[PDB]
């Protein structure tokens, strides 16, 4: 792809991480803890599952960044509405403000609904993401294969402000400790 110069500068935002997130001091890396990492409750933070909101909100534009899954089992990536429930179970959706890609059980899939197979044949350790708002486009590219597009939602209606989403996974295994990172520009 051509994407790479509307590349957008992407922070972790602490007040939306459920409480056993645990986010580097410089707001580019995110991953489980072992624990309740002894923050205070508060209306932003995802309760049931593992999952952080980038701090910065898009209204217009084109904007792209990319993020490392190096050595993970399972996560979910892509974008969300700024007002996604976060308390409770929910899918990932578009009807629901979500539109994102995962990995889970040895397997990519995007977050329709249902769900679509992806048809990955190299396992990425890096992911792009494309935001066209005008255009109404979520794009997801495979950095490890020369930029080789996985998915694009289309005809998107996001009926809000958009902020990048993040979910590092259970490690119920024992195989799924490692950070999503975000990646230099
Ligand atoms: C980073 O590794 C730790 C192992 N655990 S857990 O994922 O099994 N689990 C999730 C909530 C209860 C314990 C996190």
């Amino acid at each position: 792809h051509h994407h790479h110069h509307h590349m957008v500068h992407i922070t972790l935002d602490r007040n939306t991480a459920n409480s056993w997130l645990i986010i580097s001091k410089d707001r580019r890396q995110v991953r489980m803890g072992d624990t309740h990492q002894n923050v205070s409750d508060n209306k932003e933070r995802f309760s049931n599952y593992p999952m952080v909101l980038g701090a910065q909100r898009f209204s217009s534009g084109k904007m792209y960044w990319e993020v490392d899954v190096t050595q993970k089992e399972a996560w979910d990536l892509g974008v969300c509405r700024d007002s996604v429930q976060r308390k409770g179970q929910f899918s990932l959706s578009p009807e629901n403000g979500f539109w994102t890609i995962w990995l889970w059980q040895d397997s990519y899939e995007a977050g329709t609904s249902p769900q679509t197979t992806l048809h990955i044949q190299v396992p990425p350790c890096q992911i792009g993401i494309f935001v066209d708002y005008e255009a109404g486009v979520v794009s997801f590219y495979n950095i490890t294969d020369h930029g080789s597009l996985i998915y694009t939602f289309s005809e998107c209606v996001f009926a809000g402000p958009l902020r990048p989403f993040f979910n590092v996974g259970f490690n119920y295994s024992g195989g799924n400790a490692a950070p999503l990172k975000l990646c230099p520009l």
